[PDB]
RNA sequence: AAAA
């Protein structure tokens, strides 16, 4: 016998049981998952896949038991079920976690065990998981156990216990425009990585709009037709004073210049010191080829791989693995439902960190692109999650789209951090500060 | 002398109290409103606004006890500041409502007060609001008291309760369009209103797409400067053929342009079959006295208008009094803190159906306007509220988005519905269903 | 994990 049971109640978040019961998986021998059943008469749906999810991710096998619950908020109904599907077997320890579940859930299972097993002079013990503080608080043995820097989950067990699959993330060595820019991404990184170090990223996203945005975009494959982009350019040179064409061929800056001549000569977007504008003789495979790549590298991909880099820094020192707490292009679906991405992802101990870049200084583009990822980590890390944004806003419309955006959820800390494009040069540092603090 | 009690545990979805309080404060003469203190090295925000809040609207006055507990997640610290600070006086009847606050809170309360008052002269009752069928369920009584159609909530109140002012909103005698197109916007509302009967929504929107927003809605402001703006025509009229200027003035059906010539004479984007183009001598000032007003109530905001008429009739067949329960044009802000936009809003009951138009036919645009009206509902109404985004997407986005962007609160019942563009026509019937089943 |  000397049989130890641990009572875990799953609710909607199911983050906090796999925390504790990674912690006190070890110190006992049994396992009850208390869940709940569906019925759409008294509108309640059920909170069996995640238990599924908890046992299969803690692997707690055939020592796991599963208790249905008919009716979550029906205090009749739910210690009738208790009795009735408790596990009959003796225990020297009865330990319940009832951070999940709803209270009259907690409520009517913490007095039922403290009558069943407390009353047999048996070990009883109840524990909250402080989501604020990060520590597991024992009821009886008042004990205070902060799991922050203890227990650790990756990418692919975050979102399984979210009912989320096919987790696919690119890494340091295996980033997608590594290859597209082979042989000469690097210095094309490098390049991008002075000028935006050296406060000219608002100078460059200037740039982007005028003329990058309105030579190289337009029509659907503007760039794959040369017939498209040079009826395209030739209307652009009938406006004359307001041409972008004149404006990148002059008044194009120099760190603009240095990180265009960084790209591979025949991925230039340039023709030396002017605008690169195709002849007749080149053919539509020959614009994507030299022209497709770098415009969308250049339209926003290069300020993924910036705050990328800067944050790899101190996480290696971290001793963070990538792949497993921090990566970038997140994709993943749940079953027959539709994909999302993140553009970089990354787990302090188990707090989701989801990070969505934009290069924009607009109020709308900006604080819709921060709606979705307030919701984006609360599918995929739970309600606990923090969302960050950085953006190409000023400090004043940052701090603005902050309180627009806050929700209040018992926490001093802020779950929604927007970063401006001041913020850009030391953005790594100023995420480590955030996430880390 | 026989004082009766009613505790009510204050956490950061103060909707639940709320409701509690309207109904059971008749029957007690005490009330006690346990909330959390500020401790900033814990991470703990204090709800002491939320339950000030709710002290105000439901006129506690001196009836109202404020009982800080210094820590909401310390079992120990808990019942201590319980002890110390639990109201000593002599109650014949305590009754706790445990529907809110942590779950360390609802069960260490729950039994501090149990014992406290386990003496026969005193009677102990315990309530939770099920969220999920709207009732009052009472422990160890299996009383089901339904408040869905008791307690009913003022949009200044519920936005109240979650700490916005400035509440303003329009009702169907004040819309702002109607005194700007005056004599004109009942046959410019009937015209449209006509069309969409009439299967012509995808009509108009993809008139509304091009050449709408391509000659009127193609720089930042264009409709203030009369030169921009005959630069934009001129640039499209560069084109020749395939210019957005001739496909108005060519390919438009007649429905537009019974629409177009709807609009006053003065302010109508038409010169006859043709798009008036502005000449010189036209002051910045005149033109946009002519194509600002009527672009903007063209874009979009005559859905806004279409909605809210369909709407109107049914809800006045039902209680919802206009202004109190449902309104279009909604905005409000927290105390230094910018203001926020919802189109439409509706409460049935006490849940907040909040609901969102756009024309669009584009996945991406509306998947973000599915994130805002998610946020935008749980930060004015509460976690049990309701979002509706009406879309201009076929039934497959719209299902698409709907499985995308939903979240598991725990309820078989919808709270993210996507209406499409086949919707449109029997808009008013079919919102009357998904917010009244 | 402060109306699951
Ligand atoms: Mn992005
Ligand atoms: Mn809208």
């Amino acid at each position: 016998m000397n049989e130890k049971v641990l009572v875990l109640i799953v609710g909607t978040n199911p983050l906090p049981n796999y925390v504790v019961g990674s912690h006190l998986k070890e110190k006992y021998d049994k396992f009850v998952l208390i869940y709940s059943e569906k019925n759409d008469k008294i509108n309640q749906n059920s909170t069996y896949d995640y238990a599924k999810k908890l046992k299969e991710h803690l692997n707690l096998n055939d020592k796991c038991i599963f208790l249905p619950l008919s009716d979550v908020s029906n205090s009749e109904k739910i210690i009738n079920d208790l009795r009735e599907k408790f596990p009959s077997e003796d225990f020297v320890e009865v330990h319940l976690n009832y951070t999940g579940g709803t209270k009259t859930m907690v409520v009517h299972i913490y007095n039922f065990l403290k009558e069943k097993f407390k009353n047999n002079k048996i070990k009883f013990e109840g524990s909250y998981l402080d989501a604020r503080d990060y520590k597991l608080v024992y009821d009886y043995s008042e004990e205070a156990i902060s799991l922050k820097d203890t227990i650790k989950i990756d990418i692919n067990t975050l979102l399984s216990i979210h009912l989320y699959e096919d987790i696919h993330f690119e890494f340091y060595d295996t980033y997608s425009y590594k290859q597209k820019f082979v042989d000469s991404f690097d210095k094309i990184s490098q390049e991008i990585e002075k000028a935006i170090k050296d406060d000219k990223g608002e100078d460059f996203v200037k740039w982007l709009e005028d003329p990058f945005r309105k030579i190289f975009k337009g029509e659907n494959k503007l760039l794959e037709k040369t017939a498209k982009f040079k009826k395209h350019i030739e209307k652009l040179l009938k406006d004359n004073d307001s041409s972008p064409i004149v404006k990148f061929n002059e008044k194009t800056p120099q760190f603009i210049w240095d990180i265009l001549n960084a790209f591979p000569e025949g991925k230039k977007l340039n023709d030396g010191q002017k605008l690169w504008i195709p002849d007749d003789k080149i053919t539509n495979d020959n614009l994507s080829s030299r022209v497709k790549d770098t415009v969308e590298f250049l339209n926003g991909k290069w300020f993924e791989w910036y705050v990328y880099s800067q944050i790899k820094s101190e996480l290696l020192d971290r001793k963070l693995k990538e792949g497993e707490h921090f990566g970038i292009s997140l994709k993943a679906q749940k079953k027959d439902s539709p994909y999302f991405e993140l553009d970089i992802f990354l787990i302090n101990g188990y707090q989701l960190i989801g990070i969505s870049l934009t290069t924009s200084s607009t109020r709308e583009l900006c604080k819709l692109k921060g709606f979705e990822v307030i919701h984006r980590v609360r599918q995929i890390g739970g309600d606990e999650s923090k969302a960050i944004l950085i953006t190409g806003m000023d400090k004043s419309k940052t701090e603005d789209l902050q309180k627009d955006l806050a929700y209040e959820t018992g926490s001093t800390q802020k779950r929604f951090v927007v970063f401006g494009i001041d913020d850009w040069a030391d953005i790594g540092s100023k995420i480590c500060e955030e996430v880390f603090k």
